[PDB]
């Protein structure tokens, strides 16, 4: 997939099916979400997701005109798979202000150092948030976009069902690697062509 | 805001939880909102002295370099009496839109100005913050309870110039020497 203004539905129709799309999508990300630790979480995005993400966007910001459906479709294009590539949201989560003020301090550069393993291959470590000028990716974040880009033994063997594992060796978040949820290493497969 | 006037860990730890109130408390009369987007928070020595007891608690710092880094990364928002010192923070409905925002919204700092009755809008100069430098003038009629009113004009987030509450807006005055 991408996605274009005639992939989605108005607002319109949106709101007709929006309790139901909150379920599905949920029901969705069962095959699409990694927990890394106790306080980061990853969402591996697709079409379902992103698609949701857009209407969810449009829907409260109430948003209907061309150009700025448009620039929502743009905003998250940074999420879309392309073939060679697992893309996903990254979200750190503290319990209280004072909490999360200073682990995003501590954890500065953390998501330059979350990486994936298919099988015995190379370790592949994320590209983060590409779509951010210089000085606004150095500003932290509760929130990243991840690359994660994989060669062609790497596709092979994950298609072929092969273990995928992740880790993190930032200092002050040293999290050793570990197989991923088969069902969901099946469903990341999918997004490579 | 001196090194002398922190409180110890100890001390601190002692009033933390009455601090917390008292400074909810206080910082209602010194947050603004531009839009449904932007949340100011006026900094003055009640926020920063608070804010740098939270961080010397969380990671439990009572080694000099350690102390005195935590004051000195702090102690630029202090107003200097003459100026309004802000700190901004973007905020949508999850965290999520607001990181799909962010790319949109670059510059956004520099495009906030105050405005003190009539008299020229003054724009935000870019620990980041937003310093609003007053002319004598702007001092004055703003000590003496004129309004003071806030936009933005940035190209993806044009608001007009909305007042700000007068409790707000007299608590600042007070940040003025
Ligand atoms: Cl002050």
């Amino acid at each position: 997939m991408t996605l274009t203004r005639d992939s989605l539905l108005t607002l319109e129709a949106y709101a007709k099916v929006r309790r139901q799309e909150h379920a599905r999508v949920i029901a969705h990300k069962k095959r699409r979400a990694v927990s890394i630790g106790n306080h980061l979480r990853l969402l591996f995005e697709d079409e379902t997701t992103i698609r949701y993400q857009i209407h969810e966007m449009l829907h409260i910001e109430k948003i209907f005109d061309e150009d700025g459906i448009q620039a929502e479709l743009d905003a998250y294009l940074p999420l879309v798979p392309d073939g060679s590539n697992l893309k996903a949201t990254l979200q750190i989560e503290y319990e209280n202000e004072t909490q999360r003020r200073a682990a995003l301090a501590r954890l500065v550069g953390i998501e330059d150092r979350v990486f994936l393993r298919v099988d015995d291959e190379a370790p592949v470590y994320a590209i983060a948030d590409e779509d951010l000028e210089r000085d606004t990716a150095e500003k932290t974040s509760a929130v990243h976009f991840l690359r994660f880009e994989l060669g062609d033994a790497m596709k092979a063997k994950l298609k072929a069902g092969a273990p995928l594992s992740i880790g993190c060796d930032h200092p002050h978040y040293p999290i050793q690697a570990a197989r991923i949820d088969p069902d969901v290493a099946a469903s990341l497969a999918g997004d490579l062509d």
